């Protein structure tokens, strides 16, 4: 109920991608934006151009690359 333990990662596949490649306080940001879309006061393409600049496209073909070859399902 604290503090849950869970194999699978509460934050999706393409965050833990650019997490692994971006500063933890750079995801702060991307975390607010995030909150933001969810809760449906950020557009989901201002999203993806916020996502964009935040990890640059020099990291955002790095992560689709990675997405590219990632056999899970």
């Amino acid at each position: 109920t604290t503090r849950p333990k869970s194999p699978w990662m509460p934050f999706p596949t393409l965050f833990a991608a650019i997490s692994h490649k971006v500063a933890e306080n750079d995801m702060l940001l991307i975390n607010a934006d995030y909150q933001q879309l969810r809760d449906k006061k950020m557009t989901r393409a201002e999203f993806v151009r916020k996502l964009r600049v935040i990890v640059g496209d020099d990291l955002l073909r790095s992560t689709i690359t990675t997405l590219q070859n990632q056999p899970k399902s």
